[PDB]
């Protein structure tokens, strides 16, 4: 199926996503957007029966949210339902009112289920291997354990931002009394990790209270790193703030009812899990139902060395990838003989191997500014498997091909893990003689070193080449010649 | 499928790239460049051609056809100008090129060179009529345009590398310099107070004046410059140092050619009593493109096609069925709130772009969807447009749902830029069309009753009634459904 929809039916929200698959690990996010329906408002004061005005929102809601499935020709639509509608003692008559009105099949899944969707989105979408992935909702919270990319335990809690705030926060009962009975259900979590993974609606909203606590140069939530020993204190006095205070953080207007909870919850989960570091997925069990049927036959993970946002990128801007692959070999060998000058640890073969590719990509946009462009398309869309330091690296080696890297580059600069300037200035000089060795069909190009002199040796007369060596931003004093 | 042009130039050799997507539907695929100079030390004997020029060509033209063909180009298009022309060697040249690399060299003459110019310059810029100013390495070529057809053709024999080699080089007065030129060009027989700047003498210019004032757009294609108040400042370039043009932020190799090229400007415009001088990115390659392309069309645009915009959605909107239907909301909404926002019928034209590319962006990333089309808008939409255009719709997409800040550096790039409580209304009405066009609802019908703006539909629209909220209206304003 070439477009995939999917809908999912949450306590809080009722979320669409449909997704296009551009080849066969390739797919990007073509549209998404959501209702505040609310399908379990007031149905915790009556045994979670799901109350009649209420599903007549959902009803509505889910309607045109099948018209949109259609209009974008879709070929699968997947709508799964969660802790609400798990729980309604009629659960079965609102599934078939929604059958009736719209034609769509809910497909209630269990606690266990939707923990695992959870996780087979972050073990394959994120930028670590291990960790515990922390999906706060409306009704239930759910933990799946990732080590090394594999899903090793899950756990389903029924602890949620709505569950909460109907049973204490509502009646004005003392927090305490909320705390206790969050933590009674989290010491049923039989795992502990360094790691976390934050997913849901309530995490995004406190990542991007963060990222304005820390002016974040970064705007992507996708990978968004988090301290949590530092920022625990900070996160528990959400919970205790007026609506006014959380206005003032950023909170959304719809948003100012659920995250107090959703903070205690949070937090609660942090200090059993001994977390120390969390990281902000934009993922879950939307992206996870659809990995789910993506890979199927490939044990719901992506082969070695395939990254999905990088194809589909490639697949959209660069349907003809033959030039952009002799770029990228150029990069490698001119990085290799050129390893006695400049000692780079090898672990950035990776980012500049990428840069390789994707230094050219924006001309689909204007040859003016294409490394510009590039650059900009990399920052943005280039997010599923890589930190933020990655992008930041691949980003400028592109952005500033035969050109120097500014001191006071605000990306070059947001961590002490990133690279030196003179590293960045190495890499985006070997990317800028790479682009202009392959700016002919050459082939069979060999490098040497001496001293300080490189030798470009090749059969042909590379006129062009040859020429633009001038413009070359060399990171030290260096002599370039052709044999 | 895929045109390369390659333009034998007197001061550089040049190669460009074009795909064609539609029917006028193109965009610019690949360029590049080399300084050959065929043209070096040639106009001291009557206009041969140098040996090492020819072997420098010959080296460079072969690696041109290399580049065409990995791009896989079904037409390969070849011309040569001035310093080729007036050879008494040239087909002897051409027929070492088409001996070394299979390339068919077709020499024009200067009124050729000067229609290809102003078939580009007629197509692809924002204003109907003018002269363009096309100042080569070896001669300046001029066409009248009046509604974007061309009327008369002219070619001087002056140029850059040739004022230089001829006065320059030679370290004398420029008085003797200026009366030449004056004297060629007063062969003009028409005037105008819009004159197209073309080549890449007045586009090192162009970029010169843009960092002097320090421009917030970084495009050089429908920058416009006041004749009158800069002509002094052009006329002071031709006495400076290098090092002093350096500072302009000329590049080396524009360093030796700049003073000569501005001269010859200075004297153009003060006699064509020029007012505008509106900057071309394109010229004589496009042109030689487009008279390919529009070959059963008269060498024009159809007088509704836009060819970026165009382009700009064959790229990144094959799918065209949402966008229209935004913009016929937008210009509904437009309508039906008139009274309450006054706003001149004039931005209409903005709207419906903006409303067509608003989404755009969503091919690079659905969130911050809204500003990645801006980006692209910013910086692709280009031909048929100015810069206040761009400006103008490009904040219109990005605010969607957003309060427009008052400090936009966009928003104050000029003065005759629309008011922020424009940029807000029109930015509103957007949002609205979105809301209204999410669902695939049909005959949505507007009403006004004093700040009451009543939508009439059979469809529950129950999304766009939940959505209302999010909405920045521009002034206390009520909207309900009926
Ligand atoms: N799933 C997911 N969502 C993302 C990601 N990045 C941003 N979003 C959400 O998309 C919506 C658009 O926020 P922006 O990207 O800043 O675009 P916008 O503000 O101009 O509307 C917001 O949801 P919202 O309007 O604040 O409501 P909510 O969905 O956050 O509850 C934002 O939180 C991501 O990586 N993954
Ligand atoms: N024909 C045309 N050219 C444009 C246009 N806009 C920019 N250019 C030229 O393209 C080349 C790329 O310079 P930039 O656009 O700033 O991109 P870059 O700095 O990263 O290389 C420059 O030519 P250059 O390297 O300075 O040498 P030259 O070709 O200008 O003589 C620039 O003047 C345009 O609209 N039309
Ligand atoms: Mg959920």
């Amino acid at each position: 199926a070439k477009i995939t929809t999917v809908i999912d039916i949450g306590s809080n929200s009722v979320r669409l996503a449909v997704f296009k698959k551009t080849s066969q690990f390739g797919f990007y996010l073509l549209f998404e957007t959501k209702s505040k329906v609310r399908i379990s408002e007031g149905c915790y004061a009556f045994n979670g029966i799901l109350q009649e005005i209420p599903m007549q929102r959902a009803v509505k809601a889910l309607s045109e949210f099948k018209e949109i499935a259609l209009k974008y020709k879709s070929k699968k639509i997947l709508c799964v339902a969660t802790s609400a509608v798990r729980d309604a003692p009629n659960r079965l008559e609102f599934v078939a009112r929604v059958k009736k009105a719209c034609g769509l099949q809910i497909k209630i899944i269990d606690g266990q289920k939707e923990a695992l969707y959870g996780g087979i989105a972050c073990a394959n979408l994120l930028h670590k291997n291990s960790g515990i992935t922390i999906d706060i909702g409306g009704g239930s919270t759910a933990c799946a354990l990732i080590e090394k990319g594999k899903i090793k335990d899950l756990i389903s809690l029924d602890v949620g931002t709505i569950r909460i705030k109907e049973m204490f926060l509502d009646k004005d009962l003392d927090v305490k009394l909320a705390k206790a009975f969050i933590q009674k259900e989290v010491s049923k979590l039989p795992f502990k990790h360094k790691n976390a993974f934050g997913v849901g609606g309530t995490i995004r909203a406190l990542s991007k209270v963060l990222m304005k606590r820390f002016d974040y140069p970064i705007d992507s939530l996708h990978g968004y790193e988090i301290d949590a020993h530092k920022n625990l204190a900070f996160i528990e006095k959400i919970v205790m703030l007026k609506e006014d205070q959380l206005r003032l953080l950023g909170v959304n207007e719809e948003r100012l009812d659920s995250i107090r909870s959703g903070a205690l919850i949070l937090s609660v989960v942090l200090e059993h899990l001994k977390t120390s570091l969390m990281i902000t997925s934009g993922v879950g069990v939307r992206e996870g139902v659809f990995l789910s049927d993506l890979l199927r036959n490939h044990y719901h993970k992506f082969p070695p060395n395939i990254n999905p946002s990088l194809i589909s990128l490639k697949d959209r801007f660069l349907p003809h990838e033959k030039h952009s692959q002799k770029v990228k070999k150029e990069c490698v060998k001119l990085f290799e003989a050129l390893s006695p000058l400049h000692k780079i640890d090898e672990k950035y073969l990776f980012h500049l191997k990428i840069a390789g590719e994707l230094a050219s990509m924006g001309k689909i946009l204007s040859v003016y500014l294409a490394h510009k462009h590039s650059a900009y398309f990399i920052l943005n869309a280039l997010s599923y498997g890589f930190s933020h330091q990655d992008r930041a690296i691949i980003c400028l080696l592109a952005q500033f091909s035969h050109k120097k890297i500014p001191k006071d580059n605000a990306i070059a600069h947001m961590s002490a893990m990133m690279p030196s300037l003179l590293t960045l200035q190495w890499l985006s000089f070997i990317l800028s003689l790479a682009e202009n060795l392959c700016l002919t069909d050459s082939h069979h190009l060999k490098y040497t070193l001496e001293k300080n002199k490189l030798v470009i040796h090749s059969n042909d007369a590379l006129y062009l080449a040859k020429e633009m060596l001038p413009k070359l931003v060399k990171p030290i004093p260096l002599t370039i010649e052709f044999a």
